[PDB]
């Protein structure tokens, strides 16, 4: 019958959730199989040394169960975020919320809240929670005049609720505002870079506010994020026409409005040169959608804008993000399958050969193994000569940037009009409650300048890793050759892209983490954790610069202030000096403080590349070492126990079948789910 | 036929405009008549000494032509003020205005703008003016984060336009915002106290904002002003109901909303104990009214809320303010008529008596005249012993208040969170561009505290003048008796409230100024000019207190600041001192600065009562002196010229008729206009 798109969403979601689950199943089965066989190893012809795969496959499975689509819902004050969500999840839940709220599936309506001032994760009931954590439009505009946070004792609150949408694997993060303090919090907790998509609610009666346009630039622009812009309260446009019942006039006003959003959002709706504006921007009437879902949740929403929007989001999540993520699981399973497969194909034959003939064959390949180690060294160098070059060139960029900011300060000092909270200043006394006060006053300035640079930084670190990838690809290709030989000189018989395993990780085609510190958006969930780590330290930098230029000018200021309240200095006499002193002190230290500060940025860029090196290293040594033990364990047995060669044959032939069997089920689940899409 | 209320308004207005005009006519005629006769005086039996009446009557007339109803239209950002006005005056004039705009009748669409930075009153065309003086919702919220004024080089702009409403005698003052800077400007230019009514546009989607509620308290509460609250965009309430087409549900939401406005506005809709809330608060849909007036200006507005509102405003203006004002003109005319009448009735008879018999009769009353001077002295004392007592008790009140504000400063310092504009601070250097910066930061605090006290001050000055009035009443009563005798002992034949003239002014029953410095709201237009003069000096006071406590603490601060940026003082070491110093200095000067400041408030209260004394004096001496010259001029002639006693008789009998004739026409115009209302 009339299949509403709200059904299609729940359907697809459910479907995926099944593929996800079924793979999880095979993955364990696969792990359990490689594992049992490996334990039997010592009591037989020795282990095959497949522990790295067991582990990897095990994490992969555990990841698959905890799988979920995270959506970050951003939006300014009173735009409809609340009503919007209710409409989306078909309930009148949120109150038509002054604190980051994570909405997730749960059996009972519960609400636990995590603090930051120390307090251990409390607990409450939505009934009381709704009253304890909210703000009247009055005392909320008040905590706005000072750009302060509502409850800084809270990091975020979680809300479990029986909502079928959340059941099928959806988590919602509802951000309370666009201000900068709340911004960092979200950035620091991950979110902005730990969610599959961003839902940025806007309103037709307030087209791309300065507040919005600013946020977009400081936190979204060129950061490679998927964000759908929902122009809410679209229905209001017509309640202002000469004739609110003239589709032609209406259309014309809507058009006036539409060229405004396009002008400001086009820039954010493109993917690799291709423009997808109308698959990301949606004119909506949340109030009309909600109303309809209140008379019947299986209600058709055509006319509210929702359908068109939901189908895009459905597609993105279930036919793109799921595929990519699922595909990786297949890749990991094929790796496990092959390593096992080949390992066995190498052993069975060596089982017949005698200890002497064996060590002769093993020594035969010693030169090949060392070559592998040549790659492990040749690539490690390059890896490090890249961190060094990068951690240098960037530190330079920052140092140079901070300094040069001083050449424009005057003009900027005017554009931004730092407001100093006189109460915050005096109030306490800690050499922090006084510096924070000044730090706040320069919040917008710090954020802006700060966000701009890290964009530039990231654009480079990206390319770096993009090269290292291409590099690993080739080293991987040769590594394989050297590997093929080790098999031939051992066995006698010479046996997606099929590069080695460690190569798969180094290229960012695979990964067990949702995110990583390189530009690998095809790895894991794709999440860019270097926007966190980077655009956080940089703030400490550009802020320290202030925290520094602060202690630099206090003295000169205090002098002027003091030399006036006593009468030693007259009006405008101290100002021809405060300056004389300022300029003097700055040109006397700024360059040093810049340099001193650009040393934190150094450690951050060095870190990015040290994580990568640390991992790629593990995996490569891990390969080398296992292939070698593969051979050593045999000898350790031929000289110690006595194996029944034919029973070993079945046991290992069995191992091989059982694993492949599992891989196929997975390969199927994937193919089927894909094919289903071929016909829909 | 279907007479729309927009017609009734234009009608009534027109009608009044006629009565007003006709009286103006008779007034001149009356003045011209007393004048011609007076010139003939020297060549005849001498002047009657009616110059005070000629003058008074002449001003009264000139005032009558320049007559107009002034409306102050207040309102927050984006509430509908603009759309509202357009709907009111049936045009799509204002742009759906970042500067006080005075909208008045004019032949050609013109726009002159008066500055304050010096520039001489420029000039423009609405075409260009519309573009040169406006602000995008963007760069307008920007000049909001710092609570600054858009164009401080402008005081206001006037806009002449061919609008029949303005023709019939209506002026509109459209205020751009509720902020405090714009507030003072309006207060300083008069407006808030130089307009017959205030139109405070509010919006249903933003019920009594903090911004609004604050304004109301600081500028309207207990100030005796007439303000109509227009709850605009009332239509929007239903676009949020489960079912927007359920009058019952609607009504219930409206009710939820209605108890909010009543709770906050009731307080402002009462007159002498009587509550008239629903004659002042009006739920409106400006957008629907405008639309209808675009298809036809003679359009019925029933259903928009406008009709109900307009009729109240019509009533207030044309059947209350006009009456009161017109009635005064009648009072002034009766005074002129009587003074003339009686003067003549005293002379004709003395014309027969011979010089000797005359001086005998004149000397006969010398004791009576001195008695009159006894009143002129007995009342002048009291007048002055009242200014002294008041200018003292108030100065005390202020001094005491300023000091005591210090006992609560800490708590207040928290409530208000003074933001200091770091740019403004440093920037220049004048011992003003630095103090202003600090003055601004404390704007809200100064305004609030300041406005509160002057309310208290006014409540007293009122009573003072209310007493002086009652006092004058009685002195007037006796003055009359003494006057009656002077006539009897002279003539032989013993000849609204009918107190003497000077008594009429002292009681505030009459006045040639729209406003005055006493609580006389029955005098002139009623305007309270002591809310201007008073609530302006007080700001200079509570602000100077700051400007003072500023220079008091600079030194201690500068010391702490300086003793930190050099390392002589550690963190939280200087703060146990900044305080040590603060408290020390304040308790060491505040009391003196308070006292020094409470000396401006002294001059303001002394002024109020000196204006009153100055005037009441003039009028009383003026009476005494004329009545005396009345007698002297006769003698000056009986001894110098020779008059034809019978011709003088006709000339003066004529004078008498001609004046009375004019008074009657006026007495009629008034009575008729009133009676017309008796039947409508
Ligand atoms: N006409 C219309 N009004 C809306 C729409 N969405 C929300 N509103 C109105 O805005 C109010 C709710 O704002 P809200 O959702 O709480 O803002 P939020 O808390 O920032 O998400 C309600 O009273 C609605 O009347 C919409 O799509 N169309
Ligand atoms: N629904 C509704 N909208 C209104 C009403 N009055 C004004 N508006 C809307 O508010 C906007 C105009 O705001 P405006 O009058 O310029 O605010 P102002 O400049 O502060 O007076 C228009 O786009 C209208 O759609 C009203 O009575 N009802």
């Amino acid at each position: 019958v009339n299949q509403v798109a709200t059904d299609r969403f729940i359907q697809d979601l459910e479907r995926v959730a099944q593929v996800r689950s079924e793979m999880s199943v095979c993955l364990n089965k696969l792990a359990e199989t490689i594992n049992k066989a490996e334990l039997a190893g010592d009591s037989s012809s020795g282990k095959l040394s497949l522990e790295r795969d067991i582990e990897d496959i095990t994490i992969a499975s555990k990841n698959l169960q905890q799988g979920v689509f995270r959506l970050l819902v951003l939006g300014d004050m009173k735009r409809g975020k609340s009503t919007f969500l209710n409409a989306l999840i078909g309930e009148n839940l949120l109150p038509s919320t002054a604190v980051l709220t994570v909405l997730r599936y749960g059996p009972e309506k519960k609400v636990t809240i995590h603090f930051n001032d120390g307090k251990s994760p409390q607990q409450l009931d939505f009934q009381n929670f709704k009253y304890k954590y909210t703000i009247d439009p009055a005392e909320a505009k008040k905590l706005e005049q000072e750009k302060k946070q509502a409850f800084p004792d809270v990091d975020y609150a979680v809300v479990e609720y029986p909502l079928t949408l959340l059941q099928k694997g959806i988590e919602i993060v509802d951000s309370p505002g666009l201000n900068d303090t709340e911004a960092r919090n979200e950035l620091s907790l991950g979110y902005v870079n730990n969610c599959h998509a961003i839902l940025f609610v806007m309103r037709a009666s307030q087209p791309c506010t300065l507040g919005e346009r600013r946020y977009l630039e400081n936190y979204i622009k060129g950061r490679g994020l998927t964000v759908f812009f929902l122009v809410n309260a679209w229905d209001q446009v017509r309640e202002s026409l000469i004739d609110p019942d003239d589709v032609e006039e209406l259309q014309a006003s809507e058009n006036r409005l539409r060229q405004v959003f396009n002008a400001n959002l086009a820039e954010y709706c493109t993917v690799e040169g291709q423009n997808i504006y109308d698959e990301r921007v949606f004119e909506l009437s949340s109030i009309q959608a909600l109303r309809r879902r209140l008379k019947n949740p299986q209600a058709d929403l055509d006319g509210t804008g929702f359908p068109k929007f939901m189908d895009s989001l459905n597609t993105f999540l279930t036919r793109e993000r799921a595929i990519a993520e699922l595909r990786q699981v297949r890749t990991l399973a094929r790796l496990a399958c092959n390593h096992t497969r080949e390992a066995v194909a190498r052993r069975i034959p060596l089982l017949e050969q005698d200890v002497n003939e064996l060590k002769k064959r093993i020594d035969s390949v010693e030169p090949e193994f060392n070559k592998l180690t040549g790659i492990r060294d040749e690539f490690q160098k390059e890896i490090i000569n890249t961190r060094d070059t990068q951690a240098r060139t960037i530190s330079e960029s920052f140092r140079s940037y901070v300094l040069n900011l001083g050449n424009t300060f005057e003009n900027d000092f005017l554009r931004y009009q730092p407001e100093l909270n006189l109460f915050d200043f005096l109030s306490s006394g800690k050499r922090e409650a006084f510096n924070a006060a000044l730090q706040k006053a320069f919040e917008q300035y710090i954020t802006d300048k700060s966000a701009a640079w890290t964009l530039t930084a990231e654009k480079d670190i990206n390319a770096a890793f993009k090269e290292l990838s291409r590099s690993a690809s080739q080293y991987g290709a040769s590594y394989n050759q050297i590997t093929d030989q080790i098999t031939e000189k051992l066995t006698g018989k010479d046996v997606e892209d099929n590069s080695p395993g460690w190569a798969k990780w180094a290229m960012g085609l695979l990964s067990l983490s949702k995110g990583n510190l390189a530009g690998f958006a095809l790895a894991g969930a794709g999440f860019d954790w270097k926007n966190i780590l980077l655009n956080y330290f940089t703030v400490i930098g550009i802020g320290g610069i202030i925290t520094a230029v602060t202690g630099i000018l206090l003295g000169p200021i205090g002098f002027a202030l003091l030399g006036l309240g006593v009468g030693f200095l007259q009006a405008d006499q101290a100002r021809r000096e405060l300056v004389k002193t300022a300029k003097k002190e700055l040109v006397k230290h700024l360059p040093q403080v810049a340099h001193e500060q650009s040393q934190v940025v150094y450690n951050a860029v060095k870190e990015c590349f040290d994580s990568y090196e640390r991992e790629v290293s593990k995996r490569i040594n891990d390969d080398i070492v296992s292939r070698k033990s593969e051979l050593d364990n045999l000898v350790k047995q031929k000289q110690t126990r006595e194996i029944n060669r034919e029973s070993e044959f079945n046991r290992l032939k069995n191992l091989q079948e059982d694993v492949i069997a599992q891989l196929q089920k997975i390969e199927a689940a994937y193919s089927n789910l894909l094919a289903y899409y071929s016909h829909h």
